[PDB]
């Protein structure tokens, strides 16, 4: 029971559209002009003010800014969020920063305004623009379409990949920012986004948690060539857990169920300007990731999650290549990892805390704790840890430790070597602290 439009097409009711597990009841896309698709562009001649442009009036382009010679970069925003303003545009503008290039914020806005249900089909015609005009810059101006990056952010992910399975996979990458989950994971592909939709498909996952009994509005499943877990991916720091602004229901609501969902969106845009803030490391879970597994980086480098990720050697020699990695609570989100090593010293056996500093050359970091527990003489402890800033090189650690059990002597414990290590390469920095000074010191051990 399908319906046509203007040159986007036709669009079937059946399978697998709808009347899927995914997608129980039927319904059909709205119409082009319902939705308002809105093209905005954005190049480094017009950084703020963008042009509106139309796949329909060719002339529109052309008398724009627009720059055959350029990569061209694409933001569809999802459900219930707007292009005009919102964060895509404020996107395009870090882009323009960084590169000379085409950015276009998709809003169809309107469209996205609909009922989820509705939305999820609203998300075909948007793809239709968008290939649509992509068409027409490979038949007017020989626009390669392997020059194009489209980057979605939920229910936008899956738009992208729309409109890139239109293009029988000739782009060169789609970006999916944590893709919806609701009507998506496990269907057809020809519905949601995998890596065929691209040449290269990268996914970051904030909201991963099971949509059913449970909120996160994120896919779990891997969808990309690669496919990135922030801090695991369903609990983003920043965030405490879990549309017509619900904060004027429930004052807080919106903010508080959305806040790791758009996470994606807040990593990437940071990752446009802080590209060595976000680096991945590959493993099986994040557990072994969390017990001091897979790391450091490895032979030749980690890739850069985010905006800088289409720069990785093996990005595409495989499918669901997974890789994780902790952001910081705030700000530009960026940290580093480091691996720290604790042997340790003395007579008597303890218990305590084992915390440490850093002061690098940039800065100071904070306290550390390596290891609660019991604190027997010459054996070991390390433990990763994520600096939320940008120091430099270590070798001026500080220490420091207090009590769990009370008594049985209290020895003169310190600790005979700390190997530090940083995660992009490699360089350890390890200490000598010849001279066991008993408890709660700043015993600061140095280089050898
Ligand atoms: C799978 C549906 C996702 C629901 C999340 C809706 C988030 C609202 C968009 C955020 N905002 C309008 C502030 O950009
Ligand atoms: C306690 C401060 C954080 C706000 C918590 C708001 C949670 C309300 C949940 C929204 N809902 C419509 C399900 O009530
Ligand atoms: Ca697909
Ligand atoms: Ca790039």
């Amino acid at each position: 029971k399908e319906v046509c439009y203007t040159p986007l097409g036709c669009f079937s009711d059946d399978k697998p559209w709808a009347g899927t597990l995914q997608r129980p009841l039927k319904s059909l896309p709205w119409s082009p002009e319902e939705v308002n698709t809105r093209f905005l562009l954005y190049t480094n001649k017009n950084p703020d003010s963008y042009q509106l442009i139309t796949a329909r009036d060719v002339a529109t382009i052309k008398s724009s800014n627009f720059q055959s010679s350029r990569k061209t970069h694409f933001v569809i925003h999802g459900f219930r969020d707007r292009g005009e303003d919102s964060w895509p545009s404020d996107m395009c503008k870090k882009i323009l920063q960084v590169e000379t290039t085409n950015c276009i914020s998709v809003d169809w806005s309107s469209g996205a305004k609909a009922e989820y249900t509705q939305a999820v089909q609203n998300i075909r015609i948007v793809g239709a623009e968008t290939a649509y005009l992509i068409q027409q810059l490979l038949t007017e101006l020989s626009y390669n379409p392997e020059n194009v990056h489209i980057i979605g952010h939920s229910l936008g992910a899956h738009t992208a990949g729309e409109a890139g399975r239109r293009l029988e996979g000739r782009v060169g990458r789609v970006t999916g920012l944590d893709p919806a989950e609701p009507c998506f994971q496990d269907a057809s592909e020809e519905v949601r986004l995998d890596p065929s939709d691209a040449q290269f498909v990268d996914v970051i996952h904030t909201d991963a948690s099971p949509m059913l009994p449970s909120l996160g509005f994120g896919m779990s499943q891997k969808v990309g060539h690669m496919d990135f877990f922030p801090n695991g991916g369903k609990q983003m720091p920043g965030c405490k857990r879990s549309f017509i602004d619900i904060n004027g229901i429930w004052q807080g609501a919106q903010d508080y169920l959305a806040c790791n969902h758009l996470k994606s969106f807040e990593y990437y845009s940071s990752s446009i300007l802080n590209p060595d803030g976000f680096l991945a490391y590959p493993c099986d879970s994040y557990d072994k990731f969390q017990e001091n597994g897979c790391f450091p980086c490895p032979a030749g480098g980690c890739p850069k999650m985010g905006h800088y990720a289409d720069q990785y050697k093996e990005k595409t020699s495989a499918v669901e290549q997974t890789f994780f990695l902790n952001t910081g609570e705030s700000g530009d989100y960026t940290s580093w990892r480091y691996r720290v090593s604790i042997t340790l010293a003395g007579s008597g056996k303890a218990n305590g805390y084992l915390k440490v500093t850093l002061r690098g050359s940039n800065g100071n970091s904070k306290q550390y704790e390596i290891f609660k527990g019991s604190l027997q003489p010459d054996s070991s402890y390390t433990l990763d840890v994520d600096v939320n800033f940008i120091i430099g090189k270590i070798q001026e650690v500080k220490f420091v430790w207090n009590k769990t059990v009370l008594n049985l002597s209290k020895p003169q414990l310190g600790a005979s070597r700390i190997t530090v290590q940083s995660g992009a390469d490699g360089t350890e920095y390890k200490f000598c602290g010849s001279g066991t000074v008993q408890d709660n010191v700043e015993q600061s051990l140095y280089p050898c």
